[PDB]
Protein backbone atom coordinates (compact mmCIF):
# COMPACT_ATOMS: atom_id res chain seq x y z
CA UNK A 1 0.00 0.00 0.00
CA UNK A 2 2.36 2.81 -1.27
CA UNK A 3 -0.02 5.64 -1.16
CA UNK A 4 -0.56 8.84 -3.43
CA UNK A 5 0.84 12.06 -2.96
CA UNK A 6 -0.79 14.87 -1.59
CA UNK A 7 -1.78 16.24 -4.96
CA UNK A 8 -3.18 12.80 -6.65
CA UNK A 9 -5.68 12.58 -3.86
CA UNK A 10 -8.70 13.04 -5.47
CA UNK A 11 -7.05 12.49 -8.65
CA UNK A 12 -9.58 9.63 -10.97
CA UNK A 13 -12.87 11.24 -9.51
CA UNK A 14 -11.37 14.38 -11.16
CA UNK A 15 -10.09 12.59 -14.10
CA UNK A 16 -14.23 11.65 -14.82
CA UNK A 17 -14.89 15.56 -14.56
CA UNK A 18 -12.15 15.91 -17.10
CA UNK A 19 -10.82 13.92 -19.85
CA UNK A 20 -12.32 13.43 -23.08
CA UNK A 21 -13.55 16.86 -23.13
CA UNK A 22 -11.76 20.18 -24.67
CA UNK A 23 -14.63 22.94 -25.42
CA UNK A 24 -14.01 25.47 -27.40
CA UNK A 25 -10.78 24.61 -28.91
CA UNK A 26 -9.31 22.44 -31.59
CA UNK A 27 -6.35 20.09 -30.23
CA UNK A 28 -3.81 18.70 -31.75
CA UNK A 29 -1.00 16.06 -29.93
CA UNK A 30 1.50 14.04 -31.59
CA UNK A 31 3.78 11.89 -29.52
CA UNK A 32 6.64 9.05 -30.51
CA UNK A 33 8.85 7.41 -28.12
CA UNK A 34 12.25 5.50 -29.56
CA UNK A 35 13.44 2.56 -28.02
CA UNK A 36 15.74 4.15 -25.38
CA UNK A 37 16.69 7.33 -26.20
CA UNK A 38 14.95 10.02 -26.86
CA UNK A 39 10.98 10.95 -26.81
CA UNK A 40 9.15 13.70 -28.84
CA UNK A 41 5.68 15.18 -27.60
CA UNK A 42 4.20 18.16 -29.55
CA UNK A 43 1.14 20.02 -28.79
CA UNK A 44 -0.80 22.83 -31.32
CA UNK A 45 -4.31 24.26 -29.32
CA UNK A 46 -6.71 26.90 -31.04
CA UNK A 47 -9.21 28.68 -29.37
CA UNK A 48 -12.10 29.21 -31.25
CA UNK A 49 -13.16 32.78 -29.49
CA UNK A 50 -9.49 34.39 -29.09
CA UNK A 51 -8.63 33.23 -32.52
CA UNK A 52 -5.43 32.74 -30.43
CA UNK A 53 -3.20 29.18 -31.71
CA UNK A 54 -1.00 27.76 -29.19
CA UNK A 55 1.94 25.47 -29.33
CA UNK A 56 4.11 23.64 -27.37
CA UNK A 57 7.23 20.87 -27.83
CA UNK A 58 8.84 18.90 -25.34
CA UNK A 59 12.21 16.35 -26.29
CA UNK A 60 12.95 13.93 -23.33
CA UNK A 61 15.96 11.17 -23.20
CA UNK A 62 16.05 8.53 -20.84
CA UNK A 63 19.38 7.09 -19.93
CA UNK A 64 16.85 3.63 -18.41
CA UNK A 65 20.53 2.46 -16.81
CA UNK A 66 21.06 5.05 -14.64
CA UNK A 67 17.26 5.94 -13.61
CA UNK A 68 17.57 9.64 -15.18
CA UNK A 69 15.40 11.63 -17.37
CA UNK A 70 16.33 15.16 -18.82
CA UNK A 71 13.33 17.03 -20.38
CA UNK A 72 13.76 20.35 -22.73
CA UNK A 73 10.40 22.36 -22.67
CA UNK A 74 9.77 25.52 -25.21
CA UNK A 75 6.22 26.89 -25.78
CA UNK A 76 4.89 29.99 -28.18
CA UNK A 77 5.56 32.56 -25.01
CA UNK A 78 9.06 31.86 -25.90
CA UNK A 79 9.22 30.03 -22.50
CA UNK A 80 11.93 27.42 -22.11
CA UNK A 81 12.72 24.75 -19.29
CA UNK A 82 15.33 22.09 -18.35
CA UNK A 83 14.29 19.45 -15.73
CA UNK A 84 16.71 16.52 -14.93
CA UNK A 85 15.63 13.68 -12.57
CA UNK A 86 17.18 10.92 -10.40
CA UNK A 87 14.78 8.17 -9.41
CA UNK A 88 15.35 4.87 -7.46
CA UNK A 89 18.91 5.56 -7.25
CA UNK A 90 20.54 6.39 -4.30
CA UNK A 91 17.31 4.34 -2.52
CA UNK A 92 14.62 2.47 -3.77
CA UNK A 93 11.40 5.13 -3.76
CA UNK A 94 13.91 8.22 -3.62
CA UNK A 95 13.40 10.40 -6.38
CA UNK A 96 15.52 13.99 -6.50
CA UNK A 97 14.47 16.99 -9.93
CA UNK A 98 16.45 20.08 -10.37
CA UNK A 99 14.60 22.21 -12.84
CA UNK A 100 15.70 25.56 -13.86
CA UNK A 101 12.98 28.02 -16.32
CA UNK A 102 14.02 31.03 -18.56
CA UNK A 103 12.13 33.85 -20.35
CA UNK A 104 13.89 35.60 -23.18
CA UNK A 105 10.96 38.05 -23.11
CA UNK A 106 11.22 39.58 -19.54
CA UNK A 107 14.48 37.83 -18.83
CA UNK A 108 13.10 35.79 -15.63
CA UNK A 109 15.26 32.96 -14.45
CA UNK A 110 13.44 30.66 -11.97
CA UNK A 111 15.14 27.28 -10.45
CA UNK A 112 13.51 24.83 -8.01
CA UNK A 113 14.54 21.68 -6.44
CA UNK A 114 12.05 19.12 -5.78
CA UNK A 115 12.45 15.59 -3.30
CA UNK A 116 10.58 12.71 -2.98
CA UNK A 117 10.39 9.91 -0.98
CA UNK A 118 7.64 6.88 -0.57
CA UNK A 119 7.20 3.80 0.49
CA UNK A 120 4.87 1.37 1.93
CA UNK A 121 2.05 3.35 3.99
CA UNK A 122 3.79 6.62 3.68
CA UNK A 123 4.45 9.65 0.59
CA UNK A 124 6.67 12.34 1.54
CA UNK A 125 7.55 15.67 -0.70
CA UNK A 126 9.29 18.77 -0.39
CA UNK A 127 9.92 21.42 -3.11
CA UNK A 128 12.11 24.54 -2.34
CA UNK A 129 11.71 27.51 -4.84
CA UNK A 130 14.56 29.81 -5.32
CA UNK A 131 12.81 32.94 -6.51
CA UNK A 132 14.68 36.29 -6.61
CA UNK A 133 11.75 37.49 -5.07
CA UNK A 134 11.12 35.63 -1.89
CA UNK A 135 12.17 32.01 -1.80
CA UNK A 136 9.28 29.69 -0.39
CA UNK A 137 9.44 25.81 0.84
CA UNK A 138 6.71 23.61 0.31
CA UNK A 139 5.95 20.45 2.56
CA UNK A 140 3.79 17.50 1.90
CA UNK A 141 2.60 14.19 3.77
CA UNK A 142 0.29 11.37 3.23
CA UNK A 143 -0.02 8.36 5.52
CA UNK A 144 -2.02 4.91 4.67
CA UNK A 145 -3.57 2.74 6.80
CA UNK A 146 -5.84 0.03 5.77
CA UNK A 147 -7.49 1.76 2.45
CA UNK A 148 -7.92 5.24 4.57
CA UNK A 149 -5.73 8.19 3.62
CA UNK A 150 -4.63 11.08 5.85
CA UNK A 151 -3.03 13.98 4.58
CA UNK A 152 -1.19 17.32 5.07
CA UNK A 153 0.47 20.02 3.08
CA UNK A 154 1.85 23.47 3.40
CA UNK A 155 4.04 26.34 2.09
CA UNK A 156 6.45 28.52 4.06
CA UNK A 157 7.22 32.09 2.03
CA UNK A 158 11.01 33.12 3.54
CA UNK A 159 10.24 36.84 2.16
CA UNK A 160 7.48 37.08 4.88
CA UNK A 161 8.64 34.20 7.26
CA UNK A 162 4.82 32.67 7.43
CA UNK A 163 2.89 30.08 6.23
CA UNK A 164 1.31 31.10 3.55
CA UNK A 165 -0.57 27.61 3.00
CA UNK A 166 -2.12 24.73 5.28
CA UNK A 167 -4.34 21.97 3.81
CA UNK A 168 -5.70 19.26 5.45
CA UNK A 169 -7.01 15.37 3.25
CA UNK A 170 -8.84 12.84 4.30
CA UNK A 171 -9.91 10.28 2.14
CA UNK A 172 -10.50 6.10 1.87
CA UNK A 173 -9.37 4.64 -1.31
CA UNK A 174 -9.85 1.29 -3.17
CA UNK A 175 -9.55 0.12 -7.07
CA UNK A 176 -13.32 -0.02 -7.61
CA UNK A 177 -14.45 3.00 -4.85
CA UNK A 178 -13.00 6.82 -3.59
CA UNK A 179 -14.16 8.99 -1.13
CA UNK A 180 -12.01 12.01 -1.27
CA UNK A 181 -12.41 15.45 1.31
CA UNK A 182 -10.06 18.11 2.40
CA UNK A 183 -10.09 22.09 3.64
CA UNK A 184 -7.83 24.58 2.15
CA UNK A 185 -6.51 27.27 4.42
CA UNK A 186 -10.02 26.52 6.76
CA UNK A 187 -12.06 28.10 4.10
CA UNK A 188 -12.29 26.12 0.90
CA UNK A 189 -14.25 22.59 1.58
CA UNK A 190 -14.20 20.14 -1.21
CA UNK A 191 -15.64 16.58 -1.53
CA UNK A 192 -15.54 14.00 -4.15
CA UNK A 193 -16.88 10.27 -4.66
CA UNK A 194 -15.53 7.91 -7.98
CA UNK A 195 -16.93 4.59 -8.36
CA UNK A 196 -15.92 1.93 -11.24
CA UNK A 197 -19.10 0.50 -11.29
CA UNK A 198 -18.15 -2.25 -13.76
CA UNK A 199 -15.74 -2.91 -16.86
CA UNK A 200 -17.50 0.04 -18.87
CA UNK A 201 -19.04 2.46 -16.71
CA UNK A 202 -17.39 4.82 -13.88
CA UNK A 203 -19.46 7.91 -12.54
CA UNK A 204 -18.09 10.52 -10.16
CA UNK A 205 -20.01 13.66 -8.07
CA UNK A 206 -18.15 16.61 -6.48
CA UNK A 207 -19.22 19.15 -4.27
CA UNK A 208 -17.38 22.69 -3.11
CA UNK A 209 -18.34 25.55 -0.44
CA UNK A 210 -16.99 28.39 1.03
CA UNK A 211 -17.15 29.58 4.80
CA UNK A 212 -19.31 32.65 5.34
CA UNK A 213 -21.15 32.01 1.70
CA UNK A 214 -24.25 29.61 2.28
CA UNK A 215 -24.39 28.61 -1.80
CA UNK A 216 -23.07 25.35 -2.67
CA UNK A 217 -21.61 24.18 -6.35
CA UNK A 218 -21.60 20.46 -7.03
CA UNK A 219 -21.74 18.41 -10.42
CA UNK A 220 -22.26 14.91 -11.58
CA UNK A 221 -20.34 13.24 -14.12
CA UNK A 222 -19.89 9.63 -16.69
CA UNK A 223 -17.57 7.68 -18.63
CA UNK A 224 -19.02 4.56 -20.82
CA UNK A 225 -16.84 2.54 -22.73
CA UNK A 226 -18.86 1.31 -25.22
CA UNK A 227 -16.53 -1.10 -27.10
CA UNK A 228 -12.90 -0.79 -27.04
CA UNK A 229 -12.93 1.28 -29.87
CA UNK A 230 -15.61 4.16 -28.73
CA UNK A 231 -16.15 5.89 -25.46
CA UNK A 232 -18.45 8.32 -24.37
CA UNK A 233 -18.60 10.92 -21.53
CA UNK A 234 -21.50 13.09 -19.57
CA UNK A 235 -21.40 15.56 -17.17
CA UNK A 236 -23.96 18.60 -15.83
CA UNK A 237 -23.19 20.77 -12.82
CA UNK A 238 -25.71 23.15 -10.71
CA UNK A 239 -24.83 26.23 -12.87
CA UNK A 240 -26.68 24.46 -15.51
CA UNK A 241 -23.95 23.37 -17.85
CA UNK A 242 -23.73 20.43 -19.42
CA UNK A 243 -21.31 18.34 -21.22
CA UNK A 244 -21.14 15.85 -23.66
CA UNK A 245 -18.00 14.28 -25.29
CA UNK A 246 -17.18 11.71 -27.79
CA UNK A 247 -14.06 9.99 -28.71
CA UNK A 248 -13.82 7.22 -31.58
CA UNK A 249 -10.25 5.20 -32.31
CA UNK A 250 -10.39 5.76 -36.15
CA UNK A 251 -6.73 3.53 -36.39
CA UNK A 252 -4.66 2.17 -33.93
CA UNK A 253 -2.76 5.32 -32.50
CA UNK A 254 -5.36 7.36 -33.75
CA UNK A 255 -7.96 9.14 -31.61
CA UNK A 256 -10.70 11.78 -32.77
CA UNK A 257 -12.64 13.37 -29.58
CA UNK A 258 -15.58 15.54 -30.48
CA UNK A 259 -17.50 17.52 -27.32
CA UNK A 260 -20.22 20.27 -26.92
CA UNK A 261 -20.97 22.59 -24.13
CA UNK A 262 -23.87 23.76 -23.27
CA UNK A 263 -25.82 26.63 -20.77
CA UNK A 264 -29.08 27.58 -19.37
CA UNK A 265 -32.42 26.67 -20.25
CA UNK A 266 -32.10 27.54 -24.39
CA UNK A 267 -30.96 23.86 -24.92
CA UNK A 268 -32.49 24.77 -28.21
CA UNK A 269 -32.07 28.62 -28.27
CA UNK A 270 -28.41 30.14 -26.43
CA UNK A 271 -24.65 30.15 -27.29
CA UNK A 272 -23.09 26.64 -27.11
CA UNK A 273 -19.33 25.70 -27.74
CA UNK A 274 -17.70 23.35 -29.91
CA UNK A 275 -14.77 21.34 -29.61
CA UNK A 276 -12.49 18.55 -31.60
CA UNK A 277 -9.61 16.99 -30.59
CA UNK A 278 -6.64 14.31 -32.27
CA UNK A 279 -4.39 12.52 -30.57
CA UNK A 280 -1.72 10.36 -32.97
CA UNK A 281 0.80 8.08 -31.30
CA UNK B 1 13.08 42.40 -63.99
CA UNK B 2 15.16 39.85 -61.41
CA UNK B 3 13.60 36.81 -63.61
CA UNK B 4 12.12 33.23 -61.62
CA UNK B 5 14.08 30.29 -61.19
CA UNK B 6 13.70 28.03 -63.98
CA UNK B 7 11.29 25.75 -61.66
CA UNK B 8 9.17 28.65 -61.50
CA UNK B 9 8.62 29.21 -64.67
CA UNK B 10 4.80 29.12 -65.79
CA UNK B 11 3.65 28.71 -61.83
CA UNK B 12 0.67 31.23 -61.75
CA UNK B 13 -0.74 28.54 -64.53
CA UNK B 14 -0.14 25.74 -62.69
CA UNK B 15 -1.41 27.27 -59.54
CA UNK B 16 -4.29 27.45 -61.42
CA UNK B 17 -4.79 24.12 -61.88
CA UNK B 18 -3.60 22.82 -58.20
CA UNK B 19 -4.61 25.32 -55.50
CA UNK B 20 -7.78 24.78 -53.61
CA UNK B 21 -8.16 21.53 -54.67
CA UNK B 22 -7.44 18.33 -51.73
CA UNK B 23 -9.51 15.31 -53.79
CA UNK B 24 -9.70 11.99 -51.36
CA UNK B 25 -8.31 14.07 -48.40
CA UNK B 26 -9.49 14.87 -44.99
CA UNK B 27 -6.91 17.66 -44.12
CA UNK B 28 -6.41 19.34 -40.91
CA UNK B 29 -3.55 22.45 -40.15
CA UNK B 30 -3.00 24.60 -37.07
CA UNK B 31 -0.51 27.77 -38.27
CA UNK B 32 1.11 30.60 -35.47
CA UNK B 33 3.50 33.46 -37.09
CA UNK B 34 6.20 35.47 -35.95
CA UNK B 35 7.63 37.97 -38.52
CA UNK B 36 10.57 38.37 -35.29
CA UNK B 37 11.00 34.63 -33.57
CA UNK B 38 9.75 31.65 -35.16
CA UNK B 39 7.04 30.09 -36.72
CA UNK B 40 4.78 26.88 -36.27
CA UNK B 41 2.74 24.85 -38.76
CA UNK B 42 0.80 21.28 -37.26
CA UNK B 43 -1.07 19.10 -39.80
CA UNK B 44 -2.82 16.51 -39.67
CA UNK B 45 -4.05 14.50 -43.35
CA UNK B 46 -6.06 11.38 -44.01
CA UNK B 47 -6.14 9.69 -47.03
CA UNK B 48 -9.76 8.13 -47.40
CA UNK B 49 -9.07 6.04 -49.79
CA UNK B 50 -6.00 4.28 -48.23
CA UNK B 51 -7.14 5.00 -44.93
CA UNK B 52 -3.73 6.52 -44.41
CA UNK B 53 -3.43 9.29 -41.94
CA UNK B 54 -0.22 11.36 -41.85
CA UNK B 55 0.88 13.93 -39.16
CA UNK B 56 3.76 16.59 -39.23
CA UNK B 57 5.43 19.47 -37.13
CA UNK B 58 7.05 22.23 -38.64
CA UNK B 59 9.62 24.77 -37.11
CA UNK B 60 10.74 27.67 -38.66
CA UNK B 61 13.80 30.08 -36.97
CA UNK B 62 14.26 33.15 -38.75
CA UNK B 63 17.22 35.35 -37.25
CA UNK B 64 16.71 37.79 -39.55
CA UNK B 65 19.77 40.21 -38.48
CA UNK B 66 22.08 37.74 -40.14
CA UNK B 67 19.81 36.34 -43.15
CA UNK B 68 19.73 33.44 -41.61
CA UNK B 69 16.88 30.36 -41.20
CA UNK B 70 16.48 27.40 -39.80
CA UNK B 71 13.97 24.86 -40.15
CA UNK B 72 13.03 21.40 -38.77
CA UNK B 73 10.57 19.25 -39.92
CA UNK B 74 9.21 15.74 -38.64
CA UNK B 75 6.58 13.41 -39.35
CA UNK B 76 4.79 10.17 -38.43
CA UNK B 77 6.74 8.22 -40.62
CA UNK B 78 9.81 8.88 -38.83
CA UNK B 79 11.08 10.81 -41.03
CA UNK B 80 13.53 14.34 -39.75
CA UNK B 81 14.80 17.27 -41.65
CA UNK B 82 16.89 19.97 -41.25
CA UNK B 83 17.78 23.31 -43.73
CA UNK B 84 19.81 26.03 -42.61
CA UNK B 85 19.85 28.99 -45.06
CA UNK B 86 21.48 32.23 -45.34
CA UNK B 87 20.59 34.72 -48.03
CA UNK B 88 22.15 37.98 -48.97
CA UNK B 89 25.18 37.88 -46.70
CA UNK B 90 28.34 38.46 -48.97
CA UNK B 91 25.91 39.78 -51.68
CA UNK B 92 22.46 40.89 -52.63
CA UNK B 93 20.48 38.28 -54.18
CA UNK B 94 23.23 35.01 -53.09
CA UNK B 95 21.49 32.53 -51.07
CA UNK B 96 23.45 29.48 -49.79
CA UNK B 97 21.19 26.06 -48.22
CA UNK B 98 22.44 22.98 -46.33
CA UNK B 99 20.30 20.42 -46.29
CA UNK B 100 19.83 17.44 -44.35
CA UNK B 101 16.84 14.21 -44.44
CA UNK B 102 17.64 11.40 -41.89
CA UNK B 103 14.67 8.25 -41.41
CA UNK B 104 15.25 6.25 -38.21
CA UNK B 105 12.83 4.00 -40.37
CA UNK B 106 14.38 3.43 -43.65
CA UNK B 107 17.86 4.60 -42.66
CA UNK B 108 17.87 6.50 -45.46
CA UNK B 109 20.67 10.22 -44.95
CA UNK B 110 20.84 12.25 -47.71
CA UNK B 111 22.41 15.56 -47.43
CA UNK B 112 22.75 18.69 -49.89
CA UNK B 113 23.86 21.93 -51.30
CA UNK B 114 22.16 24.16 -52.83
CA UNK B 115 23.27 27.70 -54.37
CA UNK B 116 21.72 30.58 -56.20
CA UNK B 117 22.20 34.12 -57.62
CA UNK B 118 20.02 36.28 -59.29
CA UNK B 119 20.42 40.11 -60.54
CA UNK B 120 18.92 42.05 -63.28
CA UNK B 121 18.27 39.67 -66.30
CA UNK B 122 19.44 36.37 -65.08
CA UNK B 123 18.35 33.71 -62.15
CA UNK B 124 21.13 30.65 -62.05
CA UNK B 125 21.44 27.93 -59.64
CA UNK B 126 23.31 24.49 -58.80
CA UNK B 127 22.03 22.02 -56.56
CA UNK B 128 24.82 19.53 -55.39
CA UNK B 129 23.56 15.79 -54.03
CA UNK B 130 25.70 13.58 -51.88
CA UNK B 131 23.84 10.56 -52.14
CA UNK B 132 25.64 7.45 -51.24
CA UNK B 133 24.45 5.74 -54.07
CA UNK B 134 25.47 8.21 -56.90
CA UNK B 135 26.04 11.78 -56.07
CA UNK B 136 24.52 14.22 -58.77
CA UNK B 137 24.74 18.10 -59.94
CA UNK B 138 21.54 19.81 -61.20
CA UNK B 139 22.33 23.26 -63.12
CA UNK B 140 19.76 25.98 -64.00
CA UNK B 141 19.87 29.16 -65.67
CA UNK B 142 17.23 31.61 -66.67
CA UNK B 143 17.55 34.81 -68.90
CA UNK B 144 15.79 37.81 -69.08
CA UNK B 145 15.20 40.39 -72.48
CA UNK B 146 12.17 42.76 -72.44
CA UNK B 147 9.34 40.21 -70.98
CA UNK B 148 10.88 37.38 -72.47
CA UNK B 149 12.21 34.28 -70.73
CA UNK B 150 14.87 31.84 -72.09
CA UNK B 151 16.01 28.94 -69.55
CA UNK B 152 18.34 25.88 -69.49
CA UNK B 153 18.39 22.97 -67.27
CA UNK B 154 20.47 19.96 -66.44
CA UNK B 155 21.74 16.93 -64.05
CA UNK B 156 24.50 14.79 -64.27
CA UNK B 157 24.88 11.65 -62.12
CA UNK B 158 28.48 10.85 -61.00
CA UNK B 159 27.53 7.49 -61.17
CA UNK B 160 26.71 7.04 -64.43
CA UNK B 161 28.78 9.93 -65.77
CA UNK B 162 25.93 10.62 -67.68
CA UNK B 163 23.84 13.67 -68.16
CA UNK B 164 20.85 12.11 -67.19
CA UNK B 165 18.42 15.25 -67.98
CA UNK B 166 18.26 18.10 -70.41
CA UNK B 167 15.45 20.34 -70.54
CA UNK B 168 14.49 23.87 -72.33
CA UNK B 169 12.10 26.66 -71.97
CA UNK B 170 10.87 29.83 -73.69
CA UNK B 171 8.46 32.39 -71.95
CA UNK B 172 6.43 35.50 -72.26
CA UNK B 173 5.65 37.67 -68.93
CA UNK B 174 3.61 39.85 -67.92
CA UNK B 175 2.15 40.55 -64.43
CA UNK B 176 -0.94 39.78 -66.01
CA UNK B 177 -0.33 37.57 -68.70
CA UNK B 178 2.14 34.68 -69.01
CA UNK B 179 3.21 32.71 -71.67
CA UNK B 180 5.22 29.63 -71.04
CA UNK B 181 6.40 26.32 -72.99
CA UNK B 182 9.07 23.49 -72.84
CA UNK B 183 10.79 20.51 -73.86
CA UNK B 184 12.23 17.98 -71.58
CA UNK B 185 14.51 15.45 -73.01
CA UNK B 186 13.54 16.16 -76.96
CA UNK B 187 10.31 13.91 -75.63
CA UNK B 188 7.94 15.95 -73.38
CA UNK B 189 6.52 18.98 -74.57
CA UNK B 190 4.30 21.53 -72.38
CA UNK B 191 2.67 24.92 -72.75
CA UNK B 192 0.61 27.03 -70.95
CA UNK B 193 -1.33 30.44 -71.13
CA UNK B 194 -1.81 32.53 -67.64
CA UNK B 195 -4.64 35.72 -67.64
CA UNK B 196 -5.21 37.81 -64.87
CA UNK B 197 -8.15 38.57 -66.14
CA UNK B 198 -9.44 41.43 -63.60
CA UNK B 199 -8.99 42.33 -59.52
CA UNK B 200 -11.07 39.08 -59.39
CA UNK B 201 -10.62 36.32 -62.04
CA UNK B 202 -7.46 34.40 -63.24
CA UNK B 203 -7.47 31.69 -66.05
CA UNK B 204 -5.52 28.99 -67.21
CA UNK B 205 -5.14 26.58 -70.41
CA UNK B 206 -2.39 23.88 -70.29
CA UNK B 207 -1.18 21.63 -73.37
CA UNK B 208 1.03 18.22 -73.31
CA UNK B 209 1.99 15.90 -75.33
CA UNK B 210 4.86 13.63 -76.08
CA UNK B 211 7.27 12.60 -79.40
CA UNK B 212 5.92 9.21 -80.95
CA UNK B 213 2.11 9.64 -79.57
CA UNK B 214 -0.59 11.69 -82.40
CA UNK B 215 -2.70 12.12 -78.97
CA UNK B 216 -2.66 15.88 -76.94
CA UNK B 217 -3.99 16.07 -73.75
CA UNK B 218 -5.08 19.76 -72.63
CA UNK B 219 -7.35 21.17 -69.60
CA UNK B 220 -8.94 24.45 -68.84
CA UNK B 221 -8.88 25.98 -65.31
CA UNK B 222 -10.18 28.96 -63.71
CA UNK B 223 -10.14 31.36 -59.94
CA UNK B 224 -13.22 33.31 -58.78
CA UNK B 225 -12.55 35.80 -55.87
CA UNK B 226 -16.34 36.07 -55.00
CA UNK B 227 -16.03 38.29 -52.04
CA UNK B 228 -13.29 38.59 -49.34
CA UNK B 229 -14.40 35.41 -47.53
CA UNK B 230 -15.72 33.43 -50.29
CA UNK B 231 -13.06 31.59 -53.16
CA UNK B 232 -14.77 29.29 -56.22
CA UNK B 233 -12.52 27.06 -58.27
CA UNK B 234 -13.35 25.18 -61.34
CA UNK B 235 -11.49 23.26 -64.29
CA UNK B 236 -12.24 20.54 -66.62
CA UNK B 237 -9.58 18.10 -68.89
CA UNK B 238 -9.87 16.67 -72.19
CA UNK B 239 -9.74 12.79 -70.38
CA UNK B 240 -13.41 14.15 -69.12
CA UNK B 241 -12.30 14.63 -65.36
CA UNK B 242 -14.10 17.85 -63.34
CA UNK B 243 -13.14 19.49 -61.05
CA UNK B 244 -14.50 21.91 -58.20
CA UNK B 245 -13.24 23.23 -55.15
CA UNK B 246 -14.82 26.09 -52.86
CA UNK B 247 -13.18 28.13 -49.71
CA UNK B 248 -15.00 30.07 -46.98
CA UNK B 249 -13.64 32.00 -44.20
CA UNK B 250 -16.48 30.78 -41.57
CA UNK B 251 -14.47 33.41 -38.83
CA UNK B 252 -10.99 35.33 -39.32
CA UNK B 253 -8.45 32.61 -39.26
CA UNK B 254 -10.38 29.75 -40.01
CA UNK B 255 -11.24 28.41 -43.51
CA UNK B 256 -13.27 25.72 -45.11
CA UNK B 257 -12.17 23.79 -48.38
CA UNK B 258 -14.62 21.72 -49.76
CA UNK B 259 -13.55 19.75 -53.29
CA UNK B 260 -15.09 17.16 -55.64
CA UNK B 261 -13.83 15.49 -58.90
CA UNK B 262 -15.69 13.64 -60.89
CA UNK B 263 -15.59 11.79 -63.95
CA UNK B 264 -17.38 11.97 -67.68
CA UNK B 265 -19.81 9.09 -67.90
CA UNK B 266 -21.19 8.94 -64.78
CA UNK B 267 -21.49 12.68 -63.84
CA UNK B 268 -24.87 12.15 -61.14
CA UNK B 269 -24.44 8.26 -61.10
CA UNK B 270 -21.40 6.52 -59.59
CA UNK B 271 -18.54 6.93 -57.17
CA UNK B 272 -16.81 10.59 -56.96
CA UNK B 273 -13.77 12.02 -55.15
CA UNK B 274 -14.47 14.26 -51.82
CA UNK B 275 -12.35 16.16 -49.86
CA UNK B 276 -12.31 18.37 -47.23
CA UNK B 277 -9.77 21.23 -45.64
CA UNK B 278 -9.77 23.11 -42.30
CA UNK B 279 -6.96 25.71 -41.55
CA UNK B 280 -6.20 27.63 -38.36
CA UNK B 281 -4.30 30.40 -38.88
CA UNK B 282 -3.19 32.79 -35.82
C1 LIG C 1 14.97 17.87 -84.46
C2 LIG C 1 14.80 17.54 -82.95
C3 LIG C 1 15.46 16.19 -82.60
O1 LIG C 1 16.38 16.39 -81.51
P1 LIG C 1 17.11 15.20 -80.68
O2 LIG C 1 18.49 15.02 -81.28
O3 LIG C 1 17.02 15.50 -79.19
O4 LIG C 1 13.49 17.69 -82.33
C4 LIG C 1 12.15 17.46 -82.96
O5 LIG C 1 11.99 17.54 -84.17
C5 LIG C 1 10.96 17.12 -82.07
C6 LIG C 1 9.91 18.26 -82.05
C7 LIG C 1 8.69 18.06 -82.96
C8 LIG C 1 7.37 17.92 -82.18
C9 LIG C 1 6.94 19.09 -81.29
C10 LIG C 1 7.02 20.49 -81.91
C11 LIG C 1 6.43 21.52 -80.96
C12 LIG C 1 6.19 22.88 -81.65
C13 LIG C 1 4.98 23.62 -81.06
C14 LIG C 1 4.93 25.13 -81.34
C15 LIG C 1 3.66 25.77 -80.76
C16 LIG C 1 3.86 26.47 -79.40
C17 LIG C 1 2.82 26.20 -78.29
Amino acid sequence: AVPPTYADLGKSARDVFTKGYGFGLIKLDLKTKSENGLEFTSSGSANTETTKVTGSLETKYRWTEYGLTFTEKWNTDNTLGTEITVEDQLARGLKLTFDSSFSPNTGKKNAKIKTGYKREHINLGCDMDFDIAGPSIRGALVLGYEGWLAGYQMNFETAKSRVTQSNFAVGYKTDEFQLHTNVNDGTEFGGSIYQKVNKKLETAVNLAWTAGNSNTRFGIAAKYQIDPDACFSAKVNNSSLIGLGYTQTLKPGIKLTLSALLDGKNVNAGGHKLGLGLEFQ
